[PDB]
């Protein structure tokens, strides 16, 4: 019943679609990407919530950042074990933007929360803080979605036996 | 001397170079662009400075935004007056980005000022908030510089007299 932002919800669903195609068992990215898409959704309802929940919004941002740090760490570990050179480059490119996007997400979530509780803001500041947060959330969801697909491609051409192992197994049907 | 954020100062100097090509008398847009470059240079000192300056950082961004609203407002009349194709559209597009950029400057400057020197914010959040402010300042300086250039280009062609008074007089370099 609570008002929910369309962009936050849609960006979260975008990542959710790609992450639920795979099993989290043996997959660091699936466990984190799944966890991120869930938080992002929480994020959707929180930005429309009131001041008391402002501290809630802040933590969510913090949690999204923590989960995105795990995604990047592991994505780099996969790339540092990939034989194919061109693909690895794209995986390292797309994942290395996550720290920047995530930290920007924490900044913009703190500004939105502070503004809501605080009184007298120009709708200009309010609406611009919202727009900045949503654009950032969309960029983060897209970056993680792109990272998950590349981390799979880099598991096809492994550098050596043992080393880093990352399990890619589609979702078993209920039966 | 005092530590300064070099990319903010460079963006300020970029606008300063363009604005000081002309006289401020009879051209408020020019007066506002010069004022903006001066405030932006002060901003590079403040952003690199300590906590005694948090209020100053917020007020300087407020002043930069106020001066950019005057730039935007004036560019508009001129933009409408010009009969030109291939330049008038560009002028309008360029000066309609400015209020967004300067409202974003106010947001990002408020974040930096409260937060700096606290010990409650990581060095990552601190550096990232600085980089966001830097990028925004560069974008603003570039937008106003492009607005100055095009506002002069548009003034060449006016439909009729007594519509708005605009004066474009070059200043002579020491090498007169
Ligand atoms: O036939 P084919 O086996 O190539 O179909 C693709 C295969 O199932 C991949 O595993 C899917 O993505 P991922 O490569 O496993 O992510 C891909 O989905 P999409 O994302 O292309 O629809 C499928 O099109
Ligand atoms: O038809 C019009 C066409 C004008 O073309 P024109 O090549 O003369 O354009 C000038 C040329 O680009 C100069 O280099 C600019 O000066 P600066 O490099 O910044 O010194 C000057 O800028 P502004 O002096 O007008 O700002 C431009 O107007 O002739």
């Amino acid at each position: 019943n609570q008002p929910v932002n369309q962009p936050i919800l849609a960006a979260a669903q975008s990542l959710h679609r790609e992450a639920t195609k795979w099993s989290s068992k043996g997959n660091d990215i699936i466990a984190a990407a799944k966890r991120m898409a869930l938080l992002m959704a929480e994020m959707s309802r929180l930005v429309r919530g009131g001041s008391g929940t402002k501290r809630a919004l802040i933590q969510c941002a913090k949690d999204i950042a923590k989960a995105s740090d795990e995604v990047t760490r592991l994505a780099k570990e996969v790339a540092k074990q990939c034989t194919d050179k061109r693909i690895r480059t794209n995986l390292l490119q797309v994942c290395e933007r996550i720290p920047t996007i995530s930290t920007q997400l924490k900044i913009l979530s703190t500004v939105k929360a502070t503004m809501l509780g605080r009184t007298n803001i120009s709708d200009e500041e309010s609406e611009q803080a919202t727009e900045m947060l949503v654009h950032n959330a969309q960029n983060l969801m897209q970056s993680v979605k792109e990272t998950v697909r590349e981390a799979e491609a880099a598991s096809i051409k492994i550098r050596t036996d043992a080393g880093f192992t990352l399990r890619w197994v589609r979702k078993t049907p209920w039966y």
